[PDB]
Parts: C-alpha cells; sequence; structure tokens
DNA sequence: GTGAC
DNA sequence: AGACAGTCTGCGGCGCGCGGGT
DNA sequence: GTCACGACTACCCGCGCGCCGCAGACTGTCT
C-alpha cells in the first residue's frame, strides 16, 4: 500500500525514498553509530531531565514528486560548477584589467554626444563607447534637474567625454547617457556606482540587460570594515585623528597605539579617506560647489577646470581599485559570492506617476493640517499668560507660574539719546523673550517637543503638581508623613543636590519645605532621568488616571504625536525620488517577453525607478538601502504608510513572492545538533522541530501563548536572551508588554525563565568557565568557543573576518558580542546567495520569462508573466529544499527533516504587502485593495500548468567543461585541536545537573590523564 | 556586587 | 577724523533622545 | 568567610532641540 515513514530512535521524520535518492544519491553511516552510543546516551539523558522523552510529534504521509537533476555527484560540485557557469565572461574581464593610463589630450572639445581622443590621432564622434571594461564617472546640476550634465570614461587605449545637449544651445534638459546595455556585454567600475547606473538611458527596460555595475565602497567595507562597529569604537579613531592633526610634532614614542593597534588600520567611507589610505593620494575637493549654481553660463565658463577634475576623480578610483581587488578575491573565494553579488546589482521597480503625485499631495496636506491646527492654539495660549506681568501678586502664588523667569533689563541709554542697537525686546520677562530668535520674528514660536509645555499644560502626578529640577528630571512633592508609604510603592527619592536647591528656591520666594521630593519614574531605570512627558509610553498612565491635565488639548497633542512621526522622519527622502515618465522616451520600455503581441491600450501611464543599493554596507556583508529597506508597513492611523503599495505590475503580468520561516533560529539550532551528529540531540533542537507554522505549533507561538504577547514580541524576546541580554532587561521588557504587572512578579518569572534555560556556570582552571544544566547550554558554549579562534571563517562557504575585529589587533576593548553574533548573521547572507544562484539557473535553464524585482533580506520577489507563474513557484521550491541540503551536509549531516524541507507559503499577487489579505486602509489612502493569492507546496501540486517542460540541451554542455576542486570543512578543521579525551570529558560534564558529579568527572579527568 | 570557591 | 578696547548679538556645529526596518 | 573581575541583544537610517564657541557691528573715551 502506501509507503511507511522513517524516524529515528528520537520521533523525528525524515524525507521519502525518491526525495533521499534525488538529493543525496547514495550514502552511508552505519560506523558513525558505534562512536555515537555514549553521545545517544548523553542524549538521552538530557530529554529524560526536561521532560520530553516519548512525547510524540507531527507525522504526515510522505511526498514525493521528479526534481531536476544535479550535475555532480555531490551538492559542493553542483554548487561550484552553477557558480562558474553564472560568473562568466565577467570574472575574466575583471582580471587582466590595464595598469598603465593613457595620456590625458590638451584641450577638450564643446560638442554634443561621445567624443573619442586618442594620443596622436585627431579626436573623432561616436555613438558608443564600445568598450569592455571602462571606469566611469557623471556630474550633474542638482539644483536645475535630476537629469546628468556630462561624463568621463578611461578605457586601456583611449579617452572618452559625453556632454548634454542642454550645454550646447538647448532648452530641454531632459537627456540620458547611452551605452548600449542591451547588446553589449562589460563591465563597469565605479564608486557609488548606483547613482552613475540611474543615468543610463538603456537601463529603463523590463528586459533584462547585460551590464555589470561594480562598487569599490562595497569592497573596501567588506574588506577593511572600516572600524564600523557602530559603538565609540567609530568615535576613539575620530578623537584620534584630531588629538594628531592638532599636535604640530610626531614622537617616536606613540603612546594609545600600544593600546589600540586597530587605530592604525581603518579609515572612513568617503573616496577621499579611501584614496589616502590606500594610495596616499590627496584629492582637493573645491569645485563642488560650481555645481551648485542655478545659472547654466557657469558651467560654460570654467570648463577645461571641470573636466580635468572629473578626470582625475577617474583615475584616482582606477588605482583603489587595482589595490582592493585582490584583498576582496582572497578574503572570499567561493564563486557563489561573486554570483550573488553580481545578483543583487541589477534592480527594478515599476510604479505610476500620477498615483504617485496625489500620495505625495495627500500625505503632506494631512500632515500640514493637524500641526498648523494645533500651533494656533498654543500660540493662543502663550499670548494670553503673557499678558498678566504687571501684576506680581498673581502669578506668585500659582503653583505653575511660579517656576519662570520674570525678571526684566534696564533699557540701555547712550550719550542721552535712544540706543536702537539690536534690542529684542526690552522691558519684558525672560522666558517670553527667549521665544524670539531675533528682532525679525514677529510671532513667538513653539513646538509640542518644548520643555515648557508641562507648565503651558497644567500637568498633575498623584493630584501634586510637577517641579523640574536641575539635577534630575520631572519631580512631585510628597508630605512627611507618607513617605515610608510611597516607598512601598517603589518610588525612589531625588539626590540631596536638588533637595538643597529646592529648599533655597523656596527660602526665596518665601514659603516653608512641607515635604520631600519623588521622581517620576522612567521607562529604562530608576537611575535614568525623565525629560518628556508627551512621548509614547506615558499614554498608559494618561488613561489610568495617574497623569493629569487640566486643559483637553494634552490629548490631541498625544494622537497628533503617535500619527504623524514617521512622515516628520521620511518626508524628504519620499518626495526627493527620481521618477521618468513614458511619455517622454517613447522608445524605450520594451515588455518582457519577446512576443509582445501589442497589447499597449491602457498602459499609458508607466514609470520605473531605480533604487540606490549598496551590495554591502555593513561588517556581516548585508546591503543598505536608505528608503527602501527601511519603509513601514501600512497600519490604521500612521500617514504615508501605504508606500509599499504604490509599487505596481504592468497589464499581464504580476510578483511571486516568498520568505524564509524561522531562519536563524533554525542556523543556531543546526550548529547546536553538529556536535550529536543527530537531528535533535539537544533539547532546543527538539523544541524546535516538533510542530509547524501552519498548524499554530512553532516554537514563537508556543512562547507568545506563555508569556500572553503577540509573535513579533516573543521573537523580540526569544532573539534577545540569546546574544546575551540580562534578567533586569527581560523584566524590562516583560513590564513592557504588559504595563499592569508588579516589579516582583516580572523578577521572579524571568528568573524562573533564566534559571530553567541557562542553568549554571562553573570556573575550573582546565576547561575555563562554562555553563551546564540548562536546555541551550552546549549552544551557548560552542558559540562562545567559536568566536575565540585565530582565523573565523563562516561555517558554510568559508568567508572571512575583517582586520579590525581581529585578535592580532586588539589589546583592550575586546567587543565580544558583535564578535559573537558575526557567524550567525553572516550565514544569511550565503543562504541568500545560494537561493539567487538557484533561481538563475533555474531559468536560463528552462527559458521562464521572469526577473528579479526587489530581495529585502530573507523575503524575496519576482516578476513573472501570467503563463509561468506556477513554474517561478515550483523553481523556488526546489531554490529552497537545495538550499536547505547544502546547510544539512555542510555541517555534516546526510539527512533532511520533512516539516522544514518547503516554504509555509508563497505568495502571487499585483502589489507589494505582507499579507495578501490585507485592505491597507490608512487616514491618506480610503480605498481597499482586492486580495491575492497564498499557496502551499500540496495546493500548488494540485493545480495543473505547474510543470517544468523540456530543457535546452547545450547549457548542460557548457557547464560540464568547468572544473571542481575538494575542500575540507571548517568544523572538520577547528575539531583538531582538541583530543578526543578532552571533548568526552567536557560533553559529559555539561549534561551534568549537580556541582558533585562535575567535580567527581573531573577528579577521574585527572587521574586518567597521568 | 555577587554567585562561586 | 581715526584708534581701539570693551560690549553685546545672534549664527552655526555637535551630541543625545527618539523613532522606523531586518 | 572571602573574591576577582564581571556584565552587556545585534546590524542599519536619520530629525529636532538645547548648548556653547566665535565673527561682526556699536558706544565711548582716547588721541
Ligand atoms: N530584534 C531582532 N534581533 C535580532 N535579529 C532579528 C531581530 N529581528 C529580526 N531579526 C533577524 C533574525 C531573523 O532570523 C532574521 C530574519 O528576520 P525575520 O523574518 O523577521 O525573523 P524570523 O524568520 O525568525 O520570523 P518568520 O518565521 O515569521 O519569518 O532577522
Ligand atoms: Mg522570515
Amino acid at each position: 500500500t502506501a509507503e511507511a515513514p522513517r524516524i529515528n530512535p528520537v520521533g523525528i521524520q525524515y524525507l521519502g525514498e525518491s526525495l533521499q535518492r534525488q538529493v543525496f544519491g547514495s550514502c552511508g553511516g552505519k560506523d558513525e553509530v558505534e562512536q555515537s552510543d555514549k553521545l545517544m546516551e548523553l542524549s538521552k539523558k538530557s530529554l529524560k531531565d526536561h521532560g520530553l522523552w516519548g512525547k510524540k510529534t507531527l507525522i504526515t504521509d510522505p511526498i514525493s514528486f521528479p526534481l531536476p537533476p544535479l550535475q555532480g555527484r555531490s551538492l559542493d560540485e553542483h554548487f561550484q560548477k552553477i557558480g562558474r557557469f553564472n560568473s562568466e565572461p565577467y570574472k575574466s574581464f575583471c582580471e587582466d584589467k590595464f595598469t598603465e593610463m593613457v595620456a590625458r589630450p590638451a584641450e577638450w572639445l564643446r560638442k554634443p554626444g561621445w567624443v573619442k581622443y586618442v594620443p596622436g590621432m585627431a579626436p573623432v564622434e561616436v555613438a558608443y563607447p564600445d568598450e569592455e571594461l571602462v571606469v566611469f564617472d557623471v556630474e550633474t546640476l542638482y539644483n536645475v534637474s535630476d537629469y546628468p550634465t556630462l561624463a568621463t570614461a578611461l578605457s586601456s587605449t583611449a579617452w572618452y567625454l559625453w556632454c548634454s545637449p542642454f550645454i550646447c544651445g538647448g532648452d530641454d534638459p531632459a537627456a540620458l547617457i547611452p551605452l548600449n546595455t542591451l547588446n553589449k556585454e562589460q563591465v563597469v567600475i565605479g564608486h557609488n556606482v548606483a547613482y552613475d547606473r540611474a543615468r543610463v538611458l538603456e537601463e529603463y527596460n523590463f528586459r533584462d540587460s547585460k551590464a555589470f555595475f561594480l562598487d569599490t565602497q562595497s569592497l573596501h567595507i567588506a574588506s577593511f570594515g572600516l572600524c564600523s562597529r557602530q559603538r565609540p569604537m567609530f568615535m576613539k579613531n575620530n578623537k584620534k585623528k584630531e588629538a594628531e592633526v592638532e599636535s604640530e610634532v610626531h614622537p617616536e614614542i606613540s603612546i594609545e597605539d600600544y593600546d589600540d593597534p586597530w587605530l592604525n588600520v581603518s579609515a572612513l567611507n568617503s573616496l577621499k579617506d579611501v584614496a589616502k589610505f590606500h594610495c596616499k593620494i590627496d584629492l582637493d575637493k573645491t569645485d563642488r560647489d560650481f555645481f551648485a549654481s542655478t545659472d547654466k553660463s557657469t558651467i560654460i565658463e570654467n570648463f577645461q577646470k571641470l573636466v580635468n577634475y572629473c578626470a582625475t576623480d577617474v583615475t584616482a578610483t582606477s588605482q583603489v581599485f587595482d589595490k582592493i581587488f585582490p584583498v576582496f578575491l582572497k578574503k572570499c573565494p567561493h564563486p557563489v559570492s561573486f554570483a550573488g553579488l553580481k545578483s543583487l546589482s541589477k534592480c527594478i521597480l515599476p510604479t505610476k506617476l500620477n498615483d504617485w503625485n496625489d500620495y505625495l499631495n495627500s500625505s503632506e496636506s494631512l500632515y500640514q493640517q493637524s500641526k498648523v491646527q494645533i500651533e494656533s492654539k498654543i500660540v493662543q495660549i502663550i499670548k494670553d499668560i503673557a499678558l498678566l506681568k504687571d501684576k506680581p501678586d498673581f502669578y506668585l502664588k500659582d503653583p505653575w507660574l511660579s517656576q519662570l523667569d520674570w525678571t526684566t533689563k534696564p533699557l540701555r541709554l547712550t550719550k542721552k539719546g535712544v540706543p536702537a542697537k539690536c534690542q529684542k525686546l526690552p522691558g519684558f520677562p525672560e522666558w517670553y523673550r527667549q521665544l524670539f530668535p531675533s528682532k525679525d520674528t514677529v510671532e513667538p514660536k513653539i513646538t509640542i517637543k518644548s520643555r515648557i509645555i508641562p507648565i503651558l499644560f497644567k500637568l498633575s502626578w498623584e493630584n501634586s503638581p510637577v517641579i523640574w529640577s536641575k539635577e534630575s528630571g520631572w519631580c512631585f512633592n510628597v508630605p512627611h508623613e507618607q513617605v515610608e508609604t510611597y516607598k512601598a510603592k517603589n518610588y525612589v527619592l531625588a539626590d540631596s543636590v536638588s533637595q538643597e536647591e529646592e529648599e533655597i528656591r523656596m527660602n526665596n520666594l518665601g514659603l516653608q519645605c512641607t515635604g520631600v521630593l519623588f521622581k517620576v519614574p522612567h521607562p529604562n531605570g530608576p537611575t535614568f532621568n525623565c525629560t518628556n512627558l508627551l512621548t509614547k509610553s506615558y499614554n498608559h498612565f494618561f488613561e489610568k488616571g495617574v497623569l493629569k491635565s487640566e486643559s483637553e488639548l494634552a490629548h490631541q497633542a498625544l494622537q497628533i504625536n503617535s500619527s504623524g512621526s514617521y512622515w516628520m522622519s521620511a518626508r524628504e527622502r519620499i518626495q526627493s525620488q527620481f521618477v521618468v515618465p513614458n511619455c517622454k522616451f517613447p522608445n524605450e520600455f520594451q515588455s518582457l517577453s519577446a512576443k509582445s503581441s501589442l497589447n499597449n491600450e491602457k498602459t499609458n501611464d508607466l514609470a520605473i525607478i531605480i533604487p540606490k543599493i549598496v551590495p554591502m554596507g555593513t561588517i556581516t556583508r548585508r546591503a543598505v538601502e536608505n528608503t527602501w529597506l527601511t519603509a513601514s508597513n501600512a497600519k490604521a492611523n500612521r500617514i504615508g504608510s501605504e508606500l509599499k503599495t504604490q509599487v505596481k505590475a504592468p497589464p499581464g503580468y504580476c510578483f511571486v513572492g516568498a520568505d524564509v520561516d524561522s531562519e536563524e533560529l533554525w542556523i543556531a539550532s543546526l550548529v547546536g545538533d553538529s556536535i550529536f551528529n543527530v537531528h535533535g540531540g539537544t533539547a532546543i533542537g527538539w523544541m524546535c522541530l516538533e510542530g509547524t507554522k501552519n498548524e499554530g505549533t512553532d516554537l514563537h507561538t508556543k512562547t507568545a501563548q506563555i508569556l500572553g504577547c503577540s509573535r513579533n514580541e516573543a521573537k523580540i524576546f526569544n532573539y534577545g536572551r540569546i546574544y546575551g541580554a540580562g534578567a533586569k532587561f527581560a523584566s524590562q521588557l516583560l513590564k513592557r508588554f504588559n504595563p499592569s504587572l508588579t516589579d516582583e512578579e516580572t523578577k521572579k518569572i524571568a528568573n524562573k525563565l533564566y534559571e530553567n534555560t541557562k542553568g549554571k556556570t562553573k570556573r575550573s582552571k582546565l576547561f575555563k568557565k562554562f555553563w551546564y544544566g540548562g536546555s541551550e547550554s552546549i549552544l551557548f558554549n560552542k558559540l562562545e568557543s567559536i568566536a575565540e579562534q585565530e582565523t573565523p571563517k563562516t561555517p558554510v562557504l568559508g568567508c572571512g573576518i575583517t582586520y579590525s575585529l581581529m585578535k592580532k589587533n586588539l589589546r583592550a576593548n575586546s567587543f565580544l558580542p558583535s564578535r559573537i553574533n558575526w557567524a550567525i548573521q553572516s550565514s544569511g547572507v550565503d543562504y541568500l546567495h545560494l537561493l539567487c544562484c538557484s533561481m538563475e539557473y533555474i531559468i536560463k535553464k528552462y527559458n521562464l520569462e521572469a526577473r528579479l524585482c526587489i530581495s529585502i533580506h530573507d523575503e524575496i520577489r519576482f516578476l513573472v508573466s501570467e503563463k509561468d507563474k506556477y513554474r517561478a513557484a515550483m523553481a523556488l521550491q526546489i531554490s529552497n529544499i537545495w538550499t536547505r541540503a547544502m546547510f544539512c551536509q555542510q555541517m555534516g549531516i546526510n539527512e533532511l527533516p520533512q516539516n522544514c524541507a518547503f516554504f509555509s507559503q508563497v505568495d502571487i499577487d499585483s502589489v507589494i504587502r505582507k499579507e495578501v489579505n490585507m485592505d491597507c486602509i490608512t487616514p491618506s489612502n480610503k480605498t481597499a485593495i482586492p486580495h491575492g493569492e497564498a499557496l502551499d507546496i500540496n495546493q500548488l501540486l494540485d493545480k495543473p500548468n505547474s510543470k517544468l517542460g523540456k530543457p535546452s540541451l547545450d547549457i548542460d554542455s557548457k557547464v560540464s567543461q568547468y572544473a571542481y576542486n575538494y575542500r575540507e570543512p571548517v568544523f572538520e578543521e577547528y575539531n583538531k585541536s582538541y583530543t578526543p579525551e578532552f571533548l568526552k570529558y567536557f560533553l559529559a560534564m555539561q549534561v551534568q545537573s549537580d556541582k558533585r558529579d562535575v567535580n567527581r568527572l573531573e577528579d577521574e579527568y585527572l587521574r586518567e590523564c597521568t
């Protein structure tokens, strides 16, 4: 009948016979079990200590369907051969690059288009440079338009200059530089090259391009780190540079270089600093103001100077690249890294123009309408208050109005005449004067973020007025009788200095002391001070009634603060995007499919945005985007949060997308389970693999149900406990999730959870310090151990770490937590690169009509026509299973669990959102969007027209030419240092639950070693 | 300052 | 009719709190 | 009954507000 499931000694299911044969081929691991039996016993003991032995898991029928064959006897051979296939011929052009540079022409000619100069010959006019490799730089007049003005290119033989018609006697500034990227394969090298790519004429096509734009900044960051640890490590570099510039003498003996050697191997990200560091070139930056002008006649003069400046920039960039590139080849030697770098350097965003303009208009209009309306009333209140200065008796009794500086200076008199020398407001109180910045200002300025607002809005805490102090922040007065009682409420007294200042101010104003000052609590802790009382996390106190106001505008101010902060943060970046319409370039916007079959109706409003993506902008080799990878999600009360819904597909096309499930937790569990060689050998690995997302039995959901919070808050809590957070911070997090709890309750819960999770600690001379008795002790010990190696490498692809964070460059300020995080956060980049390479290979092999659109970390999307949508989903599933099998085989296990093999959901839609069934109603958008479609593996297999067709025979013939070289895995290199007796005794001690047993094992080891 | 020696 | 020494008067750079994302 | 350093989520982007160091114009004796 049906096939029977296969189960380990632990109740975990594996793949079926067909999937096993097509993925892992034939393998045998029977010989390890004889050594593994002791480990199994240890694992069994651990599983009995936490009560997970004999507990049932999820068992389902096996899945079997045919797959495309592999190109080697192992996954490493397959991936290396496909990487060499996808990396050519750009890799050959990157090498054999010229070293000597040709001479510069004496005079430049002003002529529209492309002009080529060859030493010894006359200048010529050309249509395209038509070169394999060039170095490129672009200049533009940004205050006039977004279109380029001039450009220069350098090759191995000649020089090229491109001039716009706008500076050659024209009134139309809309022009783009042509390079024939749709038919000629080429490599263009530049510094921040995306900004230059955005100004190329033939890049505005839905059909794929054939040019590779390479960036030196990403190579420099990935190689040298730039001390970009986002800690005052970055501050010490600037401080040391300031100290060196201040000193006019250079002593032979150097102080603080012994303590911090890494100060000598770092620079900044700007091109001038990189050139000064690597190539010792002093690059002057003075002419950059000439491109800030409004009149174009300025550019007509000083033409030769500007062209020479741009050519000097080109020369510096070439000399920097010729030194940077071999180092990058040395640190990252796997072809998949280069293929992923090429894949992530080409992205496109199709939009529409009128919708974008309407969205911008509404988003600005609502914001200004709210802001002006509230500010008018605040100014009116200030005007009414400032009129009573003539009666000292009325305001000297008010508890709030008595804290203002009611002092007036005399009017100056010069030679018995009016001086009239910049006197802003004579004979007025000081608090009123400070509102006006200068004499020209006629109306006082005020904002809800000002400091005197809790004085203008009479605020009370526990039915007591608030008092501003110098040393502390906001405080309130409690009489002597109840001082002990409020100590039961865990409030904290202020320091003695503020007490003395309060005493002297009350003696100056002429009253007697009746109590003491208590501090308003702060969310972070008792040490921090409170400075603002109208921000987030004070709304709950306003709802309860602890914070009270005598004015109705406090609640409206809180609403306005909650509603319009993200627009205030991102308006300038959102409104300054470069959008190119269809009506201006009618010969460019070509369709993805060759058989267009006309159908140009109702397509009169189309646009394309090219993002400015830095492929490697972090120490962990992640990509950086300032606008599109920092975009908010749609919310019911947030203005302008519908940004990502503005990306729309043209008629006849759609978006197919996916996102990886529980990514880095799975990687950490795999690292922890690699010691025992069996999936589920540790308690956390067994807890992670028991259920699936579709049944609502994942670890994040269970944590949320136990803690009584949402799933995102559970994700934060779980990712906070790992990477080294304390119990006090966990208690503060629990307080912030549920603000109705008591301090002791949260402390007890956090203490119990940390005791159950991590365990206890032991210090021994032989085995240093180690955790024991917990369900995640082995994982913590392994993560601590792998970060102290001499040459740290990524376990999957073998990428190296930056020079700034290596051991030999550090004697103090170890920066330990980043070195702990680095490997786990850097494995995701390799995951993404493998996924992209697999998708590119499948698309090229089976002639699908698809192209990558956007990749936000572990989320990816593709633009696919209506005919090949389910084939694209199938290719995504195959890529996922290949990547997971690669990860499992590299770490030493030749099996894969069935539950984690495939994506949970695959999304097909027409816009970009997080969930298909979202109306996306915002305060600025009043129209709902129809829902999309989401599919799992069984529903995908049930549908027709989802099967791949006939393949091309020549692709495999081209792939088979490349070579394969065997390499040894990273953990196998790591395991050579330790003797097996040390390992077995350490593993035996890590699973014990009492100090006496560990001491006995240490004594037995000491007796055995002799 | 605080669980471990 | 300058000389110059006090004597204010704003103006710009810097750090920090506070929000968005995986 | 002492003790010896431990202890610490991570990676990115950017704006408004208070604070302080200076460049510049204005009297006022002074020659
Ligand atoms: N506060 C955070 N701290 C550390 N890492 C985080 C944090 N938030 C997100 N990440 C990291 C860990 C994730 O594995 C990785 C991918 O992001 P994300 O998809 O949001 O988490 P996830 O994959 O575990 O949940 P899900 O299964 O719903 O996709 O980014
Ligand atoms: Mg995910």
